[PDB]
């Protein structure tokens, strides 16, 4: 008969790096 | 008579991009 | 029998953050 269960898959790859932040705000009036 | 354990399983899923950068510092005060 | 595939490996790592957002642009003069 078949045996039992393999062991578990690889672990999943590494997410993409996330966007660049955004421009900081405008510096406060002159 | 009983085969011997099967494979590993399937590969999880590719992580989910990584967060947006913080945004940049205020600008120079006008 | 070879028995079945094992279970799902992990779910991958999410991504690296993103770099940091550039300088806010300078206040207005005014």
């Amino acid at each position: 008969p078949p045996g039992p269960p393999g062991p578990p898959g690889f672990p999943g790859m590494k997410g993409h790096r996330g966007f660049d932040g955004p421009p900081g705000p405008p510096g406060p009036p002159g």
